[PDB]
């Protein structure tokens, strides 16, 4: 078991539309996970929001049929030898880091999942959390230690997967308090250029506002006539004319590689992808970019998104959006 080459499973058990049993039941099933395996992807990410496992109004009492989704998924990695990354995306509450009682409720549902896989050793691996935006790490270093904590009682060993401040930057891991533990592995996640990578990004306003198609290699278009017709993305000046290549993506992941030179410990990019209505040339010429500096760096990581999710990398008959594509982030 392995957790190098892997896949994301988003819009499950986490950013579902509806909360629906019918979604829950229907969107992975056996057979995807059997794809994932025969593709040769070595592990998947499960992202969960937190209220298919405990809800608001009986806070503690966690669901068993929430649960029950995790526990299949981790039964069909098992028998297919993949690794399964458990990632907390949505927490409780954001206030979290204002109301000691989300933070609480935080650290009870790793302590609950500890125990409950104690038994897993090869095949499992917990992502504390994904939703970290913060004016500083401050904050997320005191929780993030108590958690580790906790965890520790019960699970000498479990891997630990712990990402820094404004959704796990690479420039934020150095940012991270100290942990004196074996188990660790540091991640980060990545999207740059952003305007290539989530170009037209129906979320992303200034995405939506920019509204252009971008190929790679190549360059930002038409940002000085943007933010002349919108000054309200100033900001966006500094892309003017931006050449999008490998170099410019070895620049952006020169962070994580000085922290790792410094700490001397494991990464992993839990989140990377290019939009899927980018065009197929440039969607699959950046993922080959980018693997291979992942692979010069010995960095293992979970691609986004394996279907659905705009990401898609496979549509919903389970065939691969590409073949070549699918080959090169198998590694």
């Amino acid at each position: 078991v392995s957790f190098k080459a892997g896949i994301n499973l988003g819009g499950w058990i986490s950013q579902y539309q509806v909360f629906s049993k019918e979604h829950f039941d229907t969107f992975i099933t056996e057979k995807d996970i059997e794809t994932i395996a025969e593709a040769g992807f070595d592990h998947v990410r499960l992202p969960f929001d937190y209220p298919i496992i405990e809800s608001d109004d009986n806070v503690g009492e966690y669901k068993e049929d929430g649960l029950s989704y995790i526990d299949r998924c981790l039964e069909w990695c098992k028998k297919y030898n993949l690794g399964l990354v458990l990632d907390m995306h949505h927490a409780p509450g954001s206030t979290l880091f204002e109301d000691p009682n989300q933070q609480k409720r935080f650290v009870d549902i790793w302590r609950f999942l500890a125990k409950r896989y104690i038994n897993e050793r090869e095949h499992i691996a917990f992502e504390l959390l994904n939703e970290v935006v913060e004016p500083d790490s401050t904050r997320w270093n005191k929780l993030m230690l108590e958690c580790i904590k906790a965890i520790r009682e019960i699970d000498s060993t479990m891997w630990l997967y712990i990402g820094g401040n404004n959704y796990n930057s690479p420039d934020e891991l150095k940012n991270l308090a100290d942990i004196d533990d074996d188990y660790i592995v540091y991640n980060f996640h990545f999207y740059n250029p952003f305007f290539f990578t989530h170009q037209k990004a129906h979320w992303s306003e200034s995405a939506m506002a920019y509204n252009r198609t971008v190929k790679y290699p190549g360059q930002y278009e038409g940002i000085e006539e943007f933010v002349k017709n919108n000054p309200k993305y100033s900001f966006m000046m500094e892309l003017n004319n931006l050449k999008l290549n490998k170099e410019l993506l070895r620049k952006d992941l020169k962070p994580a590689i000085e922290f790792r030179e410094k700490k001397k410990c494991k990464l992993y990019c839990g989140e990377f992808g290019v939009i899927a209505i980018a065009d197929l040339e440039s969607r699959i010429k950046w993922h080959e970019d980018y693997i291979s500096l992942l692979e010069e760096y010995d960095i293992g990581g979970a691609v986004w998104n394996y279907k659905k999710m705009d990401f898609e990398i496979y549509n919903e008959d389970r065939k691969p959006v590409s073949q070549e594509l699918v080959n090169i982030l198998a590694r």
